[PDB]
C-alpha cells in the first residue's frame, strides 16, 4: 500500500466513530492500508509500527479525556514516536465549555513524543455533516501527500 496509518477511536454515542471511519475511507480510497480501531482494543505502542498515527476522540464532562483513553494516553505519552506523522481529530459540543479539549489534549501529548502534526485537528459539533466530511477529507488528503 501507499503507507499504514492506525486510527484509534473513542465513541460514546457514535459521532467519533463515523468521523473515524470518514477519515480511514479517504486514506484507503488514496492507496493506504489502514487499521481503524476503538481504544480499548489496541495499544499505543502499536504505533510503532505505522507511519500514521490518528486518534479520534470525543471529550468528556469538564474538558476530560474520555475514560477508556487515559490509559491510552498515558501509555502514548511514554513513547518516542520520532518519525511519525500524526493527526487529530473528534466530535464535541458546547455544553460544557470544553468543546473538543479532549482533541487539543492528543495533539499536546503527540507533540510531546517527537512525532511531526500533518495537518490541521479537525474538530465537528456532534454528528459530521457535509462540510464537515469535507474538512476530514482533505485532512487524511494532506496526511497522504506528507507520506
Amino acid at each position: 500500500g501507499m503507507a499504514l496509518a492506525k486510527i484509534v477511536f473513542a465513541s460514546m454515542t457514535g459521532n467519533t466513530e463515523e468521523i473515524a471511519d470518514i477519515v480511514a475511507d479517504k486514506l484507503r480510497d488514496l492507496g493506504l492500508d489502514v487499521d481503524v480501531d476503538e481504544c480499548t482494543t489496541v495499544d499505543a505502542s502499536d504505533f510503532l509500527e505505522a507511519d500514521i498515527a490518528i486518534v479520534a476522540t470525543y471529550t468528556y464532562g469538564d474538558g476530560e479525556l474520555p475514560d477508556e483513553m487515559m490509559d491510552f494516553y498515558e501509555d502514548l505519552a511514554d513513547l518516542n514516536l520520532n518519525g511519525k506523522i500524526y493527526g487529530v481529530v473528534g466530535s464535541g459540543d458546547t455544553f460544557y465549555d470544553e468543546f473538543c479539549k479532549a482533541v487539543d489534549d492528543f495533539d499536546r501529548v503527540f507533540v510531546s513524543t517527537g512525532a511531526e502534526k500533518g495537518s490541521e485537528c479537525v474538530k465537528v459539533d456532534l454528528s459530521a455533516e457535509e462540510e464537515d466530511i469535507e474538512r476530514l477529507e482533505q485532512f487524511a488528503e494532506e496526511l497522504a501527500a506528507k507520506v
